[PDB]
Parts: structure tokens; C-alpha cells; sequence
């Protein structure tokens, strides 16, 4: 969840929305998307994070290191 969009959080480690070890912002060929634009709210995309530089205020996505497990939101403490 948001709990903070851009001031505090704890799932945003790096797992998605129930606890699935989320990416490192490699790229797709390995598997992971080419996130990183400024035109973005913000940018906490550090290495393997999920926070809302794009537009998902339902809860902060996040991909990951693979396909069947590509994305869903974080495992952030609710709000
Ligand atoms: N609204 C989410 C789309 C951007 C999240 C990253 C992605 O889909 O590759």
C-alpha cells in the first residue's frame, strides 16, 4: 500500500504486493519492463523498489525478476 506516496513505507524493500521478490530494474531480457523516466510524480524506483512514478494509486506496483511473476503491487503496510 501507499503508506506515504513518497514518504514512508516497509514492503517497498523489494516484494510484491503479498511478499513476491520483486526486480532490480534490469530489463526485459532477463525479464523486467524499462521503467526510470523523470516525467514520472517521483521515482523511487531504487534497484528493486515499488512505489507510483506511474499510475497506480490503488497501491504501488512493482515488477519482478520474472514473467508468471512480473507485477502486482507491494507488500507495504497498509495506510
Ligand atoms: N500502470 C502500470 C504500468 C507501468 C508498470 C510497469 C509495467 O507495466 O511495466
Amino acid at each position: 500500500c501507499k503508506t506515504g506516496n513518497g514518504k514512508n513505507y516497509r514492503g517497498t524493500m523489494s516484494k510484491t504486493k503479498n511478499g513476491i521478490t520483486c526486480q532490480k530494474w534490469s530489463s526485459t531480457s532477463p525479464h523486467r519492463p524499462r521503467f526510470s523516466p523523470a516525467t514520472h510524480p517521483s521515482e523511487g524506483l531504487e534497484e528493486n523498489y515499488c512505489r507510483n512514478p506511474d499510475n497506480d494509486p490503488q497501491g504501488p506496483w512493482c515488477y519482478t525478476t520474472d514473467p508468471e511473476k512480473r507485477y502486482d503491487y507491494c507488500d507495504i503496510l497498509e495506510c
